[PDB]
């Protein structure tokens, strides 16, 4: 029997899955395997730890050619968009007091926990952080990220010559977050369950997701949440630099997808990508809450 392997971003689940269920029965005998990890950790099992999948799907396009490009991956196709958004529950607290306007000072509150997930390995990761920086000039606060963000691990914040904020995220192992704060996971997803138990208050996460799950969750503004290619010149004003020395720059969410050069079922792989690319892919994303581009 053929398989396809599929590697995906986690915030890729639900439509992935609902994808894998289509195209299986659209291809009796054959079975598509799917594997979940934050984007860039996902790519990593391909560019350096000797892993074969078919198909590749990140939440960040500009890891493919970044990370994969020309040694495993020649090309890329823009598929979807995303928005960030804080989630939380009927019984996070402070869930009834919370808005777009106040959102960081009810984190502020020492008896408040959010999450978000490691900057080294997922897009929604390093995207908390830089939806977190974007926030100091919006809202005219210049403690929001020293407050939320560097006063509670291990990450740091220079300035640029060109007046750019970088971000810098330390060895995993030493983020070490202040666990009366934050709650850390390798990806987005993994945090799903904290957020629904109440162990964590806020997460910072895919509007997609919080919409997949049936969390509430507090509309950021379109200058800050890397939602809107209308304000792609905002977002590029922050820098995430990974511990492996990678950097990624503030920028509307698109998801890509590629057929890695070493696939082992790279024809199976391309009826994959046609079904997720076409209008059956295109219907599941938003039946899922995700914009196409
Ligand atoms: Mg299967
Ligand atoms: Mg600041």
């Amino acid at each position: 029997g053929e398989v396809l392997t599929v590697f995906h971003a986690g915030s890729l689940s639900v439509p992935f899955e609902e994808l894998e269920a289509e195209f299986e029965a659209q291809h009796p005998g054959v079975d598509v395997q799917r594997e979940a990890a934050g984007s860039a950790q996902s790519v990593r099992k391909i560019t350096e730890l000797g892993k074969k999948a078919d198909v590749l799907a990140s939440a960040d396009y500009a890891l493919i050619p970044s990370l994969m490009v020309p040694e495993y991956a020649d090309w890329y196709a823009a598929f979807a968009r995303n928005q960030m958004i804080l989630a939380y529950t009927n019984e996070s607290k402070y869930g009834d007091e919370i808005n777009t306007d106040n959102w960081y000072e009810i984190l502020r509150r020492p008896d408040v926990r959010y999450g978000f997930s490691n900057p080294n390995d997922d897009p929604a990761g390093y995207r908390s952080q830089m939806v977190t920086q974007l926030a100091e000039s919006y809202y005219n606060d210049d403690m929001i990220y020293d407050d939320l963000m560097l006063a509670n691990t291990g990450m740091t914040l220079t300035t640029e010559e060109n007046g750019t904020a970088l971000i810098h995220v330390p060895a995993s192992e030493e983020i070490s977050p202040n666990t009366s704060k934050i709650m850390l996971r390798s990806m987005e997803v993994e945090l799903s369950s904290a957020l629904e138990t109440g162990e964590i208050d806020y997460l910072y996460i895919y509007r997609s997701v919080a919409e997949q799950h049936g969390f509430e969750y507090v509309a950021l503004p379109p200058a800050i949440d890397l939602s809107s290619l209308e304000y792609a010149d905002n977002y590029s004003k922050v820098q995430v630099e990974m511990v492996n020395g990678e950097v990624v720059t503030g920028s509307p969410i698109v998801y890509g997808v590629t057929i890695p050069n070493n696939a082992e079922n790279s024809e199976l792989a391309t009826e994959f990508v046609a079904l997720l690319l076409g209008e059956t892919g295109q219907q599941i994303f938003i039946e899922n809450g995700q914009p196409p581009i």
